[PDB]
């Protein structure tokens, strides 16, 4: 395999983490490949469930709870912390909130959430590498909670970081929060690219294309997809109680990605640099509820 940037993954990995038995766990957590029943009965399936007043609280919940962990991870980055250091405070964090950390185990994965540094799009596994100064590191969590899952992400800066890490990272958000503005019952579900991919690339980056938001509340990963590139045929139009995340992932430089020998990590295949940030929300009669939204400050961690 020949890697595409400076970062190599840093291996052993510390040994699994369990999950006391009192934690609710989703169908996948026990099953051998982590294969998702339910999520698999769905399969290939356009239509877009309707949440309930029960279900809108749980996903409120889950959603808060979600937060605050994050916010937790958020408390840690700082030059020489391993991912993996990360990825053990955040397993606790959600223990002790009495949610299963979804990662866990889902088709496999073997951590708690996902670290994902410089040329990493998404999907990196915590590991032994000590943060840099100078990286950026995007912090992905979902939580289990009541039969709900809750899922955000931010990037992060490491120390002090250069101009173009500034411009990338302020975009993506940027990139994100037009896209939020714009959902309200009505729209089509594939209008949200265009936002996106206009954003970038007056700013002269790319969006990645073969990962996309999707809807999320019994189900980690169900209908809508949502993909964050232009001129896109998602399927779907916004409706009042539709739950779902707009996740997009830009990079400096091109837009193709492919997948480290691991079978997780997707990186830039040109090894530049890729930052992303990801909300759950809930579409209401005026618009959406942001349910993955700080509660303790208007701006996300890497402005202030
Ligand atoms: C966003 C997204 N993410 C994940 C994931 C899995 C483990 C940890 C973090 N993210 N799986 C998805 N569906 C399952 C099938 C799959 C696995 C790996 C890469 C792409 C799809 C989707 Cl949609
Ligand atoms: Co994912
Ligand atoms: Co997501
Ligand atoms: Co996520
Ligand atoms: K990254």
């Amino acid at each position: 395999y020949r890697y595409t940037g400076k970062l190599r993954p840093h291996y052993p990995l510390m040994p699994t983490r369990p999950v006391p038995s009192y934690i609710q766990r989703p169908d996948y957590a026990d099953h051998p490949l982590g294969m998702s029943e339910s999520e698999q009965a769905l399969k290939g399936t356009s239509q877009i469930k309707l949440l309930s007043s029960e279900d809108i609280e749980g996903m409120r919940l889950v959603c808060r709870l979600a937060r605050e962990v994050l916010d937790v991870a958020a408390g840690m980055i700082k030059p020489g912390v391993t991912t993996e250091e990360i990825d053990h405070a955040v397993h606790l964090a959600c223990i002790a909130r009495n949610c299963y950390p979804s990662p866990l185990n889902y088709y496999n994965f073997p951590k708690s959430c996902c670290t994902s540094v410089n040329e990493v799009i998404c999907h990196g596994i915590p590991d032994r590498r000590p943060l840099q100064e100078g990286d950026i590191v995007n912090v992905d969590i979902t939580l289990y909670r009541n039969g709900y899952h809750g899922d955000l992400n931010e990037t992060f800066f490491v120390g002090e970081v250069d101009d173009g890490a500034r411009k990338l990272v302020q975009t993506t958000y940027e990139c994100l929060m037009q896209a939020i503005d714009a959902v309200k019952p009505g729209v089509r579900y594939r209008e949200l690219g265009n936002i996106i991919q206009k954003h970038a690339q007056a700013n002269g980056f790319s969006v990645v294309r073969s990962y996309c938001g999707h809807g999320i509340h019994k189900l980690f990963h169900t209908a809508p997809n949502v993909p964050h590139y232009a001129k896109n045929k998602a399927v779907g139009v916004m409706k009042s109680g539709h739950v779902f995340t707009i996740e997009p992932m830009i990079c400096e430089g091109g837009w193709q990605d492919e997948t480290w020998p691991d079978g997780w990590t997707a990186v830039t295949r040109d090894g530049k640099r890729s930052a992303q940030f990801e909300h759950t929300l809930l579409v209401t009669d005026t618009g959406c509820e942001i349910l993955t939204r700080r509660l303790d400050s208007a701006r996300p961690h890497f402005m202030s």
